């Protein structure tokens, strides 16, 4: 009721990136990003709103979206820059998508379920 906000996307740490990426049982999405990044900026609300959406309402039980930081942590991936899109699907622990960069929140959804094994969408 009165607070709504905050905590809305799942949060992943090195104290559990593994673990979470891991989970193949579910279908994990992960986004990476700077704290002084602009371009983040405009894809954190976006990717924000999906995040709640079916972590939620669909998949609130199956799916996982959560985002993480370049600053500090695991992130055992590399990555180029940052504004960085991955796609775990479940059941399939080496398959990982990766957007050459977010256009729209539709393509965003589409490719979840599209890549994702578990069709999270």
């Amino acid at each position: 009721g009165p607070l709504g906000s905050e905590g809305p996307v799942t949060v992943v740490v090195a104290k559990n990136y593994n673990e979470i990426v891991l989970d193949d049982t579910k279908d994990v999405l992960i986004e990476f990003y700077a704290p002084w990044c602009g371009h983040c900026k405009a894809l954190a609300p976006k990717y924000e709103e999906l995040g709640a959406l079916y972590a939620k309402s669909e998949f609130k039980d199956r799916v996982v979206i959560a985002k993480v930081d370049a600053t500090a942590n695991d992130v055992p991936d590399e990555i180029q820059g940052f504004p960085t899109i991955k796609l775990y699907p479940a059941g399939a622990k080496g398959q990982p998508v990766t957007y050459s960069g977010s256009r729209t929140v539709e393509d965003l959804i589409k490719f979840i379920a599209e890549n994702g094994k578990y069709k999270a969408a």
